[PDB]
């Protein structure tokens, strides 16, 4: 201690008077920190939080400034501790509250999903979301989050449960290298696969040995693979998307009265599906939320009725159960001795079976599933799991959403070419059937005009592909009879379905994908260059170095807000400070106005 | 090097004909583009080929009597004999025909598969040649741009 | 061109005032401010 450069010989000797001498010249320093630490630790971070916020109010104090060089030499240690947040209520002007952030905390932020729930919520934020309703996305999104933590830090009838949960916990924080081990699978069976021929008569023949049995052998470990990944997908993400299905109908069910007064329509099939269980046993199974019955109970049953309210929203005939568990209550109860299952509701788990299975990536994993099971029957079903890649990159994504975003309009312009090929196609049939002779010695002739059908057919099948029309593939006239009439025929052709309608449609798609590539750029560049909660711009922090970083990485950190919503749930009220109470009363009466719209900290002082 | 190797094969000075591509803004405005969009150029072109793939492999399933590319004979040349030489023709031939596939093998002319080629051929047309393609010419010349 | 325009008739509809026409941030600081600026202070309806 006293050569490691960190302490001088009046510290060491003060640290060594705090020895314990067991009778044998020894201390376990384990004992000695987990003592000596903790309240240190604590009462350490109080004081620095008090000089930080000393120092952040009145700077330039010589006083202050060696107050201040020794509170960095504590800090040195706190600060990846104290959270700073800039509030905007209760005095009409910026207010720099400080918090603590818990290690737990911020390792259940470092975790992946949580990253790609982030970026996914930045996404999805900045394209769709506009200004108004971004403070609501985002705290729905801080709500999600810190759910998505909890749920990662919690990642004979003794014997079998708690293995069996910890192989569901193995599956689910393994979940990704699995879709990676399955991408290599399938890569490796698809190889395979190319290394094929034909005798009829299917063989793996340009081989000698050593590959028949591991295309069998790969095609059972990607079918394992994908139950695996199945698996361990609704463990780990489907109480996400649950979660966020409760919350919504919860709070659509206590402040606007979704099936109390404003009863959904007949089109929203989600409505229906969450009117299923607004009147279920265990309604609010992951929105931590267990009383919203009976605020929506208290809140419409002096209007509607009580009892209809109290038949229609679950938990019939205890109307008086608050006051019997208020009033000497049961202490506990033991489960069952005669009914080991069926203890579940049936109602609320086909609710979730519904739920899960419009998830639109349960569903893609189901397609995965079920095409590794077609494999196992035919193997060359396999080649469909090569598309995997279009999901797991980045810029394959934007290409399937280029085809997919254009919908109405190509589905448009593709009708029109039909019916515009149909117009050429019945005056080819009525005056030009003499030409549509596709034959070089017959002598049968293969009239492909004597019939409407089989001309629209050759039509929309030649003409539109052959590049140059339709008469490079058809005899000439060579004969004063019609020639004109043909030539026109021809050049308006070339012109209408080729060089106009086939372009508008590859402009569509090109046009897609440029405006789908340009909204992800200009998503990043708002990210990189404006703050998402202030949004008061970037040449107003490059005044000085790091200037807009450091402004977006200490004063309006996201990070930094989440983690403050979160110390404000764990916090136990009745201690909350001012500004805390303050802002816990506003999310509670959900309005969001403690957010700094377009004023700062040094946009309100010097 | 390139002036080394010239030395032993008088052909080899024709590299150095590439130093005005070097020596001129807009020829290096073009290289640079072509470098440029280096990623997005590498996965489109592997999409391409991953389509071209699948196209392969259903024509060898299904539309294999038809890739016969000979004119006499009588020994039939038959490109969809095999997957590799059928997706090598493929991405050979039916990429750069500027129409499709179908206007360089031969056309059904029967009422057993011809919806089902026709399909075939509409489609390839379609995302292969005024999709992908399209694509890709136009990260090189919006690079250079 | 003829799709632009039509879309900037939206944007400009939907993100402007037709009768003044101050702008759509004046009114972006109230919640619903725009949309109840526009559906009850100055509405086309209301004027005809
Ligand atoms: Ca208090
Ligand atoms: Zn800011
Ligand atoms: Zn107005």
């Amino acid at each position: 201690m006293e050569s490691h450069k960190h302490y001088t010989q009046s510290e060491t000797e003060f640290l060594l008077s705090c020895a314990e001498t067991d009778e044998n010249e020894t201390l376990d320093y384990e004992e000695f920190v987990k003592r000596f630490h903790e309240p240190a630790k604590d009462i350490g971070f109080n004081v620095a939080v008090l000089l930080t916020n000393l120092s952040e109010h009145m700077p330039n104090d010589t006083r202050l400034q060696t107050f201040l060089e020794l509170a960095e030499s504590v800090l040195n240690y706190f600060q990846p501790f104290l959270g700073r947040i800039e509030i905007m209520g209760s005095a009409k002007r910026i207010e720099r509250v400080y918090f603590e952030i818990s290690e737990s905390s911020r390792t259940q932020w470092e975790k992946p999903q949580v990253k790609e729930s982030k970026r996914q919520f930045i996404f999805d934020v900045v394209n769709e979301g506009g200004e108004k309703e971004k403070m609501e996305l985002f705290v729905n999104f801080c709500e999600d989050t810190i759910f998505e933590m909890q749920l990662a830090a919690q990642i004979f009838w003794k014997k079998i449960i708690a293995y069996q949960q910890k192989l569901l916990n193995y599956f689910a924080r393994n979940f990704y290298n699995m879709r990676m081990l399955a991408l290599f699978v399938a890569f490796a069976i698809n190889f395979i696969l190319l290394f094929y021929k034909v005798s009829v008569h299917y063989v793996l023949e340009e081989s000698s040995g050593y590959m028949e049995p591991t295309l069998r052998i790969l095609a059972i470990l990607h079918t394992i693979i994908s139950f695996f990944c199945i698996i361990g997908y609704y463990c780990l993400k489907v109480p996400l998307v649950i979660f966020k299905r409760e919350k919504e109908v919860a709070r659509k069910l206590e402040f606007d009265g979704l099936y109390i007064t404003e009863q959904p329509s007949e089109d929203d099939i989600k409505g229906q599906w969450d009117r299923l269980v607004i009147n279920t046993q265990s309604f609010p199974n992951n929105y931590w939320d267990k009383f919203v019955k009976r605020k929506v109970m208290d809140k419409y049953g002096e209007f509607y009725g009580r009892d209809r309210i109290s038949e229609l929203l679950g938990m019939d005939k205890a109307a008086l159960d608050f006051s019997d568990a208020r009033e000497k209550k049961k202490p506990k109860k033991d489960s069952s001795l005669s009914a080991v299952l069926n203890s579940i509701d049936v109602k609320y788990q086909m609710w979730k079976l519904g739920v899960v299975f419009t998830d639109n990536s349960f569903l893609y994993l189901a397609w995965y599933m079920t095409m590794s099971v077609l494999g196992h029957y035919n193997n060359f079903f396999f080649a469909a799991h090569l598309l995997d890649i279009a999901m797991g990159f980045k810029t394959l994504r934007t290409i399937l959403s280029s085809v997919t975003h254009n919908g109405k309009q190509l589905v448009l312009t593709v009708g029109l070419l039909a019916v515009v090929v149909y117009l050429y196609t019945v005056v080819a049939f009525n005056f030009f059937r003499k030409f549509y002779n596709k034959s070089e010695d017959g002598d049968t002739p293969d009239m492909k005009c004597d019939d409407m059908l089989t001309c629209y057919m050759f039509h929309m099948y030649v003409g539109v592909r052959a590049g140059g029309g339709i008469g490079d593939e058809i005899e000439d006239p060579a004969g004063d009879e019609y020639e004109i009439y043909r030539i026109i025929f021809d050049i308006t052709f070339f012109f209408f379905v080729i060089v106009i309608l086939l372009a508008i449609i590859q402009g569509l798609i090109i046009d897609a994908f440029g405006e789908l590539r340009d909204q992800q750029e200009q998503v990043k560049e708002d990210m990189e260059t404006k703050c998402f909660i202030c949004g008061i711009g970037n040449d107003y922090f490059d005044t000085v170095p790091h200037g807009f970083e450091t402004h977006t990485l200490q004063e309006h950190n996201l990070a930094n807000y989440l983690f403050f919503l979160m110390y404000l749930i764990n916090k136990d009220e009745t201690e909350h400070t001012g500004q805390e109470s303050y802002v816990w009363k506003m999310y509670q009466e959900r309005c969001w106005e403690f957010f700094p719209a377009g004023d700062c900290f040094r946009k309100q002082y010097e």
